[PDB]
């Protein structure tokens, strides 16, 4: 059922801010069930999450959006 | 009964971020269509509110996730 990798980005300026994106990724990981999603990977600077054909159907998407917009970022799925 | 609080679900745009009434109404309608009917997700013209009926943890519920899906697909900021 969740066989697609997506990168959630928290953008400013609009380009990803790696520090805010990592923080949001970590906060999302801690505030969602542990399913493999919401692990920030340094090599390609991606907050990776796992989903189906629509990334925004993942339950963590709204959590990511809450933290990203709290810090005045624009979330991109 | 068990969902006794009214929340306004907003999809915001601009600087400063303010509700866009048309996108909010569209998202409210799409959310209504894609959730089970429980009284939520009716857009009220007199106060320009997409009214969401919930309890104490409105943002943990499945309907809010659907609102968030549509709002962010159109590049809004939900609440
Ligand atoms: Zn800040
Ligand atoms: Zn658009």
């Amino acid at each position: 059922h969740m066989a697609v990798v997506y990168a959630a980005r928290c953008k400013f300026g609009l380009v990803q801010n790696n520090r805010i994106t990592r923080a949001v990724c970590d906060l999302t990981n801690e505030h969602t069930t542990k399913d493999g999603s919401w692990h920030y990977v340094e090599v390609d600077n991606e907050c990776k999450y796992l989903a189906g054909d629509n990334p925004r159907d993942q339950p963590g998407w709204a959590v990511f959006v809450k933290y990203c917009t709290y810090y005045k970022g624009v979330p991109d799925a």
